[PDB]
């Protein structure tokens, strides 16, 4: 199988390498005979002649147009007739594009900036990640001491783990005694140790979580330090730091490094994004998390080294863990859009998109839209928009479908042939009529975007069939992937038409899309009020919830499917309502903010959980009890009482210590935080230990009873003594309690106010100590 390509020059000639995976052995495929081109639309054919002898300088090179031939394709809905420009190198192109330009008889050039590398990929129908070929991978991740007033990577890396099928490692220079640790003499030789490793286990795949931004970069700036040499591509190579947006990417040549990070921050969202918060959400099984302080304290101490050596050794593990289940996803993307998993995993939707349209459009003799410049990218993202929502019914309900639209706006842009190409086209015989916005787009021809979702669409229906009808559940595994990575590319093309970088944009395309779609949904709503009686609570361009009022759990569930096949039956084309689950219980509270109970006791809630950095057991434990009052108990007052008790217990110290270690990642070194807050105090507390932290990284404190404001008295966690030390109870409540249940509550009608008890030492700044929202 295909793992990557790029390309090498070799005398101005350029030369593409394909790094494949074949029956266990790595090889490097060469084609010297692969050609750069672009297109160019001129007023009249003869100024090809013209053309062809334009040239322009490159390091004192003269850059010539090699070939032309004029050729058939089709733009805009339209048939086209350009020439194909040839060149000796891809770099050549842009030398070359500007003078080009400038000729008066050339319309403009097509197909300039498409990266040579993938050109070849598109080109020559080539498909990465196929075939059976099983890949050899390996985790890695690094443990460094910070210093404040320095430069980048100054601070040594003490611990370099990785993790494998044999297992898991942790290669230091510190004096630790564990099965799994090989000790070494220096931070030099660890590393060398680690290169030494990796060369020999010789792994298709390099896993880490955010080493585009971390482990590499440190990796690399400390063997400049020390006097390394870097090696860890397969040919040779230093690994490449790459401009990927604002930040970085890292490349190894021969190799693939899945960096976990971006894929995990597009697939399930979270408030911070730790390791442990990761292996929390898709495993369901506890961290074991050990703070940024302990460890800075076994760096000059020595004490609880083993634990930190544990813990490095966790890293490892659950990198490699979290890589065996995203890689095969991100191997079936990288397969459906036609480019490198390398590219695919940091690719934006939208981006995906276009490489899949890319290759799409070379089969179909498609010519491509250009990118916009500085002018038109202004232009285009100085856009907003609103949304749709059905304010909800306040209070608790029962016996609540929830019934969403299968796919609806990829349904929207088939059904009504949405498209750039098809947009308010001249002496069209058929159109139908966005509404809002009035584009009239035209069913004459199919548009080359609604034909290819089309086959998207039902090319995952067959996947889908087919992983019903497998029994071999490696065969099914993998079927679920192949539907699930349509399902992403699908759902992105509604985005794709808005995004500000897509060739073929159509913010009226977009609009159109977006205006179909609350017409559906309002006409379903309308239609389910009139003629079945239900009550809608709750609305989104995500589905609605509904219920009959004084109908058990079944008359519901009958009635909600009878209605899908009445409004199916007068939906347009592919629009098509479901039944996506029911709920016993449920409450609503604003646009993107409930709770719901379904039968097998489980809780789902959306926009209402904590998100705040700074959060604490004695908030989440808090908060999960007043929810599970109203929906598992069905009820509200208990709730209230809950509240009330939680924070009593606060007043009078009785709260267990340990529930109320407030975990922030920090966005900047403490001994610059806000002048206010716990911050400041936990950083002279640590200096006092010789400790500093490394912004990014999560801190435990307790906040404590002081002489100042309050809020501003904090100490690390492991400092904290039931006795000389006692914690700020209205930190606890106005801070961090009452905010988690607050909002919930006041959806059933409490105040603040309502949720301590009459006089419980009472001090009036809850204004004051609420987080700004
Ligand atoms: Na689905």
């Amino acid at each position: 199988m295909i793992l990557d390509t790029d390309y090498i020059t070799e005398d101005g000639k350029p030369v593409i390498r394909i790094f494949k995976k074949e029956n266990g052995e790595f090889k490097i495929d060469y084609d010297r005979n692969f050609e750069p081109y672009i297109y160019a639309l001129l007023k009249d054919d003869s100024a090809i002649e013209d053309v062809k002898k334009i040239t322009a300088e490159r390091h004192g090179t003269t850059v010539r147009v090699v070939r032309a031939e004029k050729v058939k394709k089709k733009f805009l809905g339209r048939p086209i007739e350009v020439w194909k420009l040839y060149f000796t190198h891809p770099q050549d192109q842009p030398a070359i594009r500007d003078k080009i330009k400038e000729h008066p008889a050339v319309v403009d050039i097509y197909e300039y900036d498409i990266p040579f590398a993938k050109r070849y990929l598109i080109d020559k129908g080539l498909i990465p990640m196929e075939g059976d070929e099983e890949l050899k991978m390996l985790a890695f991740d690094i443990e460094t001491l910070y210093h404040e007033g320095e430069k980048f990577a100054e601070g040594p890396i003490l611990m370099i783990s990785y993790a494998d099928e044999e297992g898991a490692r942790v290669i230091t220079w510190r004096n630790i005694d564990l099965p799994y640790v090989d000790v070494v003499s220096t931070e030099k030789e660890m590393i060398k140790r680690f290169l030494k490793v990796v060369k020999e286990k010789d792994p298709d795949v390099l896993i880490t979580y955010n080493g585009d931004n971390f482990a590499f970069a440190y990796l690399k700036k400390r063997s400049e330090k020390l006097g390394v040499k870097f090696i860890l591509g397969r040919e040779g190579s230093e690994p490449k730091i790459q401009r990927m947006g604002d930040r970085f990417a890292v490349e190894v040549k021969g190799r693939i490094h899945f960096d976990l990070y971006p894929v995990i921050r597009r697939t399930i969202n979270l408030p911070t994004y730790t390791l442990e918060a990761v292996y929390e959400a898709i495993f369901g099984q506890p961290k074991e998390k050990v703070y940024a302080e302990e460890i800075a304290q076994a760096w000059e101490t020595g004490e609880g080294l083993e634990r930190v050596a544990r813990y490095s050794m966790e890293d490892a593990k659950v990198t490699y863990e979290l890589g065996k289940e995203f890689f095969p996803m991100e191997a079936q993307l990288s397969r459906l859009v036609g480019q490198s998993l390398w590219d695919v995993s940091r690719s934006s939707t939208g981006n995906l998109v276009e490489w899949f349209l890319l290759r799409k459009a070379y089969e179909r003799n498609e010519l491509a839209p250009n990118k916009p410049d500085e002018r038109e990218l202004a232009r285009r993202r100085e856009s907003y928009a609103g949304g749709y929502v059905k304010e909800p019914e306040r209070g608790l309900w029962e016996n609540i479908v929830y019934l969403d639209f299968r796919s609806l706006y990829p349904s929207i842009i088939i059904t009504h042939n949405v498209s750039p190409d098809t947009l308010n086209r001249e002496g069209c015989e058929e159109y139908d009529v966005a509404p809002q916005v009035g584009h009239k787009f035209c069913k004459d021809f199919p548009g080359f975007i609604p034909s290819l979702l089309g086959d998207l669409l039902e090319e995952r229906q067959k996947v889908k069939k087919k992983m019903k009808a497998t029994i071999d559940p490696i065969e099914k595994k993998l079927l679920d992937y192949r539907q699930r990575a349509i399902k992403i590319l699908a759902n992105s093309f509604y985005g794709y038409y808005g995004y500000a970088k897509a060739r073929w944009y159509c913010k009226e395309c977009a609009e159109s899309v977006t205006a179909w779609g609350r017409q559906y949904i309002e006409t379903t709503i309308r239609e389910i009020e009139e003629k079945f009686g239900f009550k809608v609570l709750y609305a989104d361009t995500d589905g609605f919830f509904a219920t009959i009022p004084g109908a058990d759990a079944e008359t519901v569930k009958k009635k909600a499917k009878e209605f899908l096949d009445y409004i199916n039956a007068k939906l347009p084309g592919l629009l098509e309502l479901e039944y996506e689950g029911f709920y016993k219980r449920g409450f609503f509270v604003t646009k993107k903010k409930y709770a719901v109970i379904d039968e097998e006791d489980k809780i789902t809630t959306r926009g209402l959980e904590i998100v705040r950095r700074d959060w604490s057991e004695i908030a989440k434990e808090t908060q999960a009890r007043v929810l599970e009052a109203i929906l598992k108990h069905g009820d509200v007052e208990e709730a209230v009482r809950i509240v009330k008790e939680v924070t009593e217990k606060l007043s009078k110290y009785e709260v267990p210590p340990e529930k109320l270690v407030i975990y922030e990642q920090i966005t900047r070194d403490l001994k610059d935080y806000k002048a206010t807050g716990p911050h400041v105090a936990v950083a002279k507390r640590l200096a006092a230990r010789g400790i500093k932290i490394r912004p990014g990284t999560v801190i435990s404190y307790i906040v404590l009873k002081g002489s100042g404001r309050i809020g501003d008295r904090a100490i690390p966690f492991d400092e904290f003594d039931p006795a000389k030390h006692k914690y700020d109870a209205e930190y606890y409540i106005e801070n961090q309690v009452l905010p988690a249940v607050e909002r919930i509550l006041r959806a059933f009608g409490y105040r603040k106010e309502d949720l301590r008890y009459q006089k419980t030492r009472q001090v009036g700044l809850g204004a004051w100590l609420k987080p700004k929202t």
